[PDB]
């Protein structure tokens, strides 16, 4: 059914924890089939498990923790803070990021949109 | 025009400084005149900086302070964590919440919802 906001708050968590270990199906999985995926935000969405793969192959030593609790509703959405690890040209490189995502009834995530830009990003 | 998204991280940060000193009427004015609000984002929204400064009057002992940094997109959008510290019938607590808000060309707040429920509420 519709995530409840406990039930939200561990999804969410769980994306977090499936990125930092690259497990590119298992995050794929996370998803649904026909979700769009906006990262960062602004951008062009992306659509498809296909596509969300392809963002993930391509996107993931790249290391993802949360740097804070997740915040969930009572509608099935919720936002999270984390801090992306990565290089970016020949150095370690951090990037601060929030991700809002809404599920489906099956609980899976319908929609993300990932906040950030060169402002959230630090050698 | 537009903010940038250095302008989005200054005034969303502005926007929780008056939050924390109870400033009603300036936090109210950052807000669009007919800007939507959300919050809790999922219940019926409230319209238009009268309907808003009711909110905060309501609201507003109450501290609150950024938990990092705004995320900000080149749109006139970004995010932020912080955290609300209250009394509730004589019980400190305190409420983890994000906001999520978007500027218009004149550097107002058009909408913002804010994430949060119960589960993000502590004791103390
Ligand atoms: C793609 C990326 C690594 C992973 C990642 C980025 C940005 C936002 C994300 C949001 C997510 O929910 C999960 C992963 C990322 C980085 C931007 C530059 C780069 O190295
Ligand atoms: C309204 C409130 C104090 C301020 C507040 C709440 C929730 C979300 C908020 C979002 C903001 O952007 C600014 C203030 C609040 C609390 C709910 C219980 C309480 O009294």
């Amino acid at each position: 059914n519709l995530p409840t906001a406990q039930e939200v708050q561990g999804l969410m968590a769980r994306s977090i924890e499936l990125v930092d270990v690259g497990d590119i199906e298992a995050i794929v999985q996370m998803y649904a089939d026909d979700a769009t995926v906006e990262n960062p935000f602004g951008q062009p969405p992306i659509h498809g498990r296909e596509q969300i793969a392809a963002f993930y192959r391509q996107g993931l030593k790249v290391r993802a923790c949360l740097t804070g609790p997740v915040r969930a509703s009572h509608n099935g959405c919720g936002a999270m803070p984390f801090r992306v690890e990565m290089v970016w040209n020949g150095q370690p490189c951090a990037l601060d990021v929030i991700d809002v995502m809404r599920f489906d009834e099956h609980g899976r995530i319908q929609t993300m949109q990932a906040y950030w830009s060169e402002v959230n990003l630090s050698v």
